[PDB]
């Protein structure tokens, strides 16, 4: 997976994910009211009460409702990416905290929080156990970013060492590994650029570039999370500043395109392809919720305040999952 | 720039381009009929009547339609792209071969040839002409290629000692430098494969890899010419096969999209964006025009057949360059 | 600077390194005697009694003899490698150690300790203070590594959270950024192997290698810190072991020799050419300390056991800067 | 097999090559005097009188003495490189033309022309064959450059097409693929210089280097033929000029450690180890001819003029295949 988030000139803040998988669990656009109710393990009855409502893409077949992703009635925007080979979580709680499990946090914060710090605050009472669960089979390792409506964006990894928290970060987010590796590893590529270089000579030979592209030169093109990270990173920083939201969506997934995994392209070990399952977009301000899927190119968007935020039902809106063409005069 | 061809278990043979450029002129998908007549230079007061009916994408700025790529009656297809530093035209024609301006190359090829031969055997008895343009100000440097509906693909290239053909190629072609440097270039990417590579270990150290997609270490991600034939080369090989029309439509934009380019990641030395204007696919066996714009990742299609083909007029339909987002709820 | 540990058949440990610079310090191979004596800070005239002797490369023209890396009697090696834009030094001594100019680590810890664990107690005592010296006019950033004659190699890193050791590593070390981070990016890159990839087809094509070496497809190939670590890594994996002490060095400079640079093709931004203005080795279970010249790639060995370890004078040799050819029948 | 030729300040002419492979037949350095008489065919018992004597490295095992490289007394130099997948021979002699064995292309040109155009000609009235050698068991496929006293280097290929000839080129070459698509793909890595990249910001993030060279980003570190042909020609261009042949040999070692394959790195598909043997350097005015070994770093020289060049017995150099290390201190 793959995101990152982008301020508009008209002020409005957006957030933008890919969702790279090896298989697709029954999953819809979900819309939680106000005092639903979120569990904090499958094991526990206890069940926090929701403050806000929100809405995005997640699952509705355990107990409570599980986001991947969403934006809030308060503006706060953030998703749950893997994060394979570095998540470590802990057998028993803190002394002081409740334990949680992984893939609750997304719908617990969002139906919780305004603000990143108050996400820092949420977080700290808590401890990420090692809890399993019957969609997947086992607790997915995970870390998550979030992106409340000033702009500002945080990243919290659940290490070896505990919960690390990046601050003020770019606003950008992939897989493994942690967020400090990635920054740091930004400072390899900064000759990437969408500048030519001087055209040289070699003896009387005069050598020039076979086209335009050329200043980007050393960027990786394969499907790393490393890779992945440089792109949507250097993409970023340069491509031209939206305007409005709609324009905003429009470019984030011109930047999530270089990203995107057609499928059969990459396989894991098991012999199965991991492919760009769907990618969303989110605005703070509108709380409007986008999304296109791998075989629906159309982007359908979501209104939260469009609907009764004080409903006692989960609000869902399934996947048109066929190529939506616009027939421009009876076409077979 | 960039193009592919790819064939569906369906039997069917589609055909797909990027169209990245620095400036956007008035374009439209345009329908010409039978015996309209096409221009071969804007200097001579001459049409020829051309046998088939060919729909694509286009200009109506000079005295005939100047097509960039189409599918004809016949199920030929092709476009022109940019050849930059490569594609040389003379100033006078080779004697026994008529002169033709390099813009109506696509035009007069999809209204009078059915196959790729016919195609050889057309270009040779002309001798592209230096003749300018009133849309740009001089004559583009432009290669061309074609596809049947058999499947076959072919190159032609204006090169400095002449035309060069390319029989037989493996369906993909961007910009410079020519054909056959690109098919070489190829080996040196062997082994850019969908698999991870086997854990290694070093001294006491276990490594492995950070996530999927390992196996692609060594592609580029650049916009060079080079790099685009590369990653749309590599990614057609391991993109699942398409089942039928709709699928290869939708594999062939998703290709491309590791090849799509967002406006401001590259410029020239001049300061002007070279983006993705419009992606366009096109299906030999259905005649259907299919395409997505920039601001528009909705697709649209045109189907040749349903039109009056012995039209006197040409039949246009306009871009709509305003993403066409579906409302689930009321959306602002 | 580049440097790497490796470990023979008959048991036996060596060390080397290449020294990168903008210029040439007047620098010699100094062997120091027991109970010379060295000073810990320039500003102050406290000296500790060294209980060994060492060789290595160094200067003399301050007040102690620096040495920028080498061996003892006890079997131990280290060397100082630069570290711009991390290396955070103390303006005082943490209450419980001493001030040391970071310039003097080497000497200091080569005279009195004979073990890794002897090295990471005695710099726990100390605080690399922010003294300059007149040799450069300011303290060089730097970064610390020695490996024992059992063969473990630690890392030292006077980080901006302190001193960071790292133990047991791969025996690699190059400059900025810190140890953990080359760790970390050694994983994406576990595919650089000395086989050939498989042959593919692309439709009728067979895609075959141009020559050997296609395993190493994505090692990179240009003089900054993170690609030198890579090479040498990758390159100290893979390259055969070495049967003996001399069998060693060879090994040791062969390595090395990807990560040489000729003089001119790396400029700062001054317009400085940094370049190897020579190259090191030593065996701990010998003591020979082995090097050549930007300018003479004929290997000079220097023993510390033949040297009276406890004379009161520095016994130097000077450098050969020559290319010392081989005539085999006479003439210029 | 690496290989390039530089110009002085002093207004000589170098060529130097590395030569790699996977056994080391008994080769050692040879001077062949006036009139000698080499062969064409090993078959054939016709002997081309010789009107120049020469060295350089080769085998004396078939009948006429087989020279990989060498210079003769008229400053013509040159070498027989590996070009497999590429180099097509005949199993008769065109009409007009006699043939010869491939292996005997040095000595024959050495033994009787002076500059780069007597070459051509030379070559017209040959028909390269597929005749074998005991050594090998196989013609094995080669490639040709030459450069005279003047510094005008050439490039002969034998290809499935015809001989290809290129004139006046970069003097740089290495194996596979042709010249040409060498050439061109040196336009893509154009930006490959010695200056580092401008500083930037990523929002509140300030970017910069780790250390030096990063202006050479985008450069491979493999050992394919096209990789090791980058480096040799960029690090060639940025590489300070070499003052006198001292410095001009000093100068071509550097360079050619970027392309030096250590034992292990690189494997055939039949697992045997594919390294660099020896590397040698020549000087068109002097005529001396210098080498260096795997296992010996220390340069050896021969000249040829020291000697009697109407001596009627070949004048035979052994390989001193031990490290000649300098004592210093009477050292063990």
């Amino acid at each position: 997976c793959s995101s990152l988030s982008i301020r508009t000139t008209d002020d409005k803040s957006l957030f933008a994910r890919t969702m790279d998988f090896t298989m697709e669990p029954d999953s819809k656009v979900i819309i939680v009211p106000r005092n639903y109710g979120i569990r904090l393990l499958e094991k526990e009855n206890v069940v926090i009460n929701n403050s806000y409502a929100f809405v995005g893409m997640g699952s509705t077949d355990i107990t409570s409702p599980v986001l991947y992703d969403g934006v809030n009635e308060k503006g706060l925007m953030g998703a749950m990416l893997y994060y394979a080979t570095f998540a470590t979580y802990a057998d028993e709680p803190k002394k002081g905290t409740t334990g949680i499990n992984p893939v609750y946090v997304i719908s617990q914060v969002l139906g919780n929080c305004v603000t990143v710090d108050d996400v820092i605050e949420k977080l700290t009472s808590y401890t990420l156990l090692n809890e399993a669960n019957i969609i997947l089979g086992f607790a997915p390792p995970l870390h998550y970013t979030f992106t409340d409506a000033s702009g500002e964006s945080i990243v919290i990894e659940p290490d070896k060492t505990g919960i690390t928290i990046h601050r003020k970060t770019i606003g950008v987010m992939t897989n493994s590994p942690g967020y400090e590796w990635h920054q740091t590893n930004l400072r390899a590529y900064i000759g990437v650029t969408p500048n030519p270089p001087q055209d040289i000579m070699m003896g009387d030979l005069d050598l020039t570039p076979f086209g335009q592209g050329a200043g980007g030169l050393g960027l990786p093109g394969d499907f790393t999370p490393s890779a992945r990270f440089l792109r949507v990173a250097y993409w970023k920083k340069y491509t031209e500043k939206a305007k409005n939201e709609t324009e905003g969506v429009t470019n984030l997934f011109h930047i999530l395109s270089s990203v995107n995994i057609p499928k059969g392209v990459v396989l894991t070990n098991e012999g199965k392809t991991d492919y760009t399952i769907y990618t969303s977009a989110m605005c703070a301000q509108s709380k409007n919720y986008y999304f296109k899927l791998y075989d629906n190119s159309r982007i359908s968007a979501v209104s939260l305040m469009a609907e009764n935020l004080n409903s006692q039902d989960l609000i869902t809106f399934e996947w048109d999952r066929k190529q939506d063409i616009k027939q421009l005069n009876q076409v077979n």
